[PDB]
């Protein structure tokens, strides 16, 4: 019923918008994606958005780009 | 650098995906949008998605549709 629109993604997951999230001690990608962001992004979307090799290595005090409006969600391909 | 894609929004905010969130006692649209969903949706996007008459009035135990990948965010037009 709504008209289709064309968007230009900034991430492979199709997201156009993002936030900067600074990891806290004890944060993991699963906690960030699933709890802090209430599962609106996949753990592996975050990893690819940040060009991360190992998704289990997250550094306290480092900002991570969180794509917040993905069209698709990759929860485990990088796992 | 990525190629544009065409999507069909299911909500006025441009979102294609959503979740159901069941309001807890004490919940408000503000705390749902800003804390639970970490600002990835606007208070007024939630109100419009659920055809809420009063954005200040939500019912404990009632499920609400949360558009999770809006293109635009409406934080206050309905307030
Ligand atoms: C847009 C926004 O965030 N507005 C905030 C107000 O919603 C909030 O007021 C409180 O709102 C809640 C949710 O509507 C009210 O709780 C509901 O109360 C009714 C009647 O008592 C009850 O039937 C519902 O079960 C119950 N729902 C929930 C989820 O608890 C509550 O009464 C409102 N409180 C006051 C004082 O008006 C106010 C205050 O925090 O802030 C706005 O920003
Ligand atoms: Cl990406
Ligand atoms: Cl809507």
């Amino acid at each position: 019923a709504r008209n289709p629109i064309t968007i230009t993604p900034q991430f492979d997951c199709g997201a156009t918008n993002s936030q900067q999230y600074v990891a806290r001690s004890g944060d993991t990608l699963t906690k960030i994606a699933q709890e802090i962001y209430h599962d609106v992004v996949g753990v592996c979307d975050i990893a690819r958005a940040n060009n991360l090799a190992d998704p289990n290595r997250i550094d306290a005090g480092t900002p991570y780009t969180i794509p917040i409006n993905c069209q698709t969600y990759d929860r485990n391909s990088c796992l």
